[PDB]
């Protein structure tokens, strides 16, 4: 029997399995159609995507993972799969939503790169980009989800967005895994469709949402520390934002979220200090030395710890 005959037989078996172990069979299918005979991907998309209706949470999560792998293998499948991903982002179960946010964090930057490399934008490709972009806007709105784990994942997606939609600079720290990710500097300024200025504004607006979130008197401990880490990552990857990040830290410290200001205060300060020190260690910090140092002392950072983390101006070259 042929590969596509095997795929049909596995799919028919997966349909008879009544527990999550059907994912074993679906991953066999995914390996056949994504890696063994990639030409089959197109032919059996419908069959895999059909499992987005499965009642099992792990099965819907599998389908989100599958969409990510398929779009990473052929980004144009995003044309037929963005709508299914949008349904999973609105899932009734928060674990499916979280997994869909993870996936958008990966796929947004790849759809954008694809738009940026197209000189002529088809109707399908335009509606696909419109949807990618409303989904990003909806995930930013998820900063106000009533679910703590969703807000946490939204923070990370928003972090990734701010970094995508701002330019790399010469002293930008770039985690090696993100070396080849698109950023604003890699966007031609006369692309007829994707407008540089608009994406910049959009990155700035995303950052303003994340700064406001950070300050909010009602956010939780896990959200706060995720946001603090995100802001620190942003300041080191995009040093043009360092000022705004330092200021956000000053502001959080002046106005502690009432629920975290007594028994939890030691923890919040230790967290704020650890993140602030990571910013200080970045050479662009030398421009804000008095402001950072003053904030570090006010948090009760020992002098030795400030001194140890101060970058040399040699690292400014």
């Amino acid at each position: 029997m042929t590969t596509s005959e095997r795929v049909v037989d596995l799919l028919n078996q997966a349909a008879l399995i009544t527990n999550d172990s059907k994912i074993t069979v679906l991953k066999q299918v995914q390996e056949l159609i994504i890696n063994k005979d990639p030409t089959l991907l197109d032919n059996f998309l419908d069959e895999i995507i059909a499992f987005q209706a499965d009642k099992s949470i792990e099965v819907r999560k599998f389908v989100i993972g599958f969409i990510e792998e398929a779009c990473k293998r052929d980004i144009e499948l995003l044309l037929k799969l963005i709508a299914n991903l949008n349904m999973l982002l609105r899932d009734e179960n928060v674990n499916v939503v979280k997994k869909a946010i993870l996936t958008m964090t990966q796929l947004y930057k790849v759809a954008l790169q694809w738009m940026v490399k197209s000189r002529v934008i088809s109707e399908l490709q335009e509606a696909c980009w419109d949807m990618v972009s409303a989904m990003a806007g909806d995930i930013i709105l998820l900063l106000d989800s009533d679910n703590d784990g969703i807000r946490t994942h939204a923070i990370k997606f928003v972090e990734g967005l701010i970094v995508t939609l701002s330019p790399r600079m010469a002293d930008s720290e770039i985690p090696r895994r993100q070396e080849h990710d698109i950023s604003l500097d890699r966007i031609p300024r006369d692309h007829p469709y994707i407008q540089y200025n608009v994406l910049w504004e959009e990155g700035k607006a995303a950052l303003e949402q994340l700064l406001k979130f950070m300050v909010h008197p009602a956010i939780s401990s896990i959200n706060l520390t995720t946001a603090l880490g995100s802001l620190a990552n942003i300041a080191r990857q995009r040093p043009m934002f360092m000022s705004e990040v330092i200021q956000a830290y000053e502001t959080l410290h002046a106005n502690l979220p009432p629920t975290l200001a007594k028994s939890q205060v030691s923890s919040v300060r230790k967290n704020l200090k650890l993140h602030l020190l990571s910013v200080l260690k970045h050479p662009a910090s030398l421009e804000f030395q008095a402001q950072i140092t003053t904030l570090l002392v006010d948090l009760g950072t020992p002098q030795a710890e400030i001194a140890r983390n101060m970058p040399s101006s040699k690292d400014t070259r």
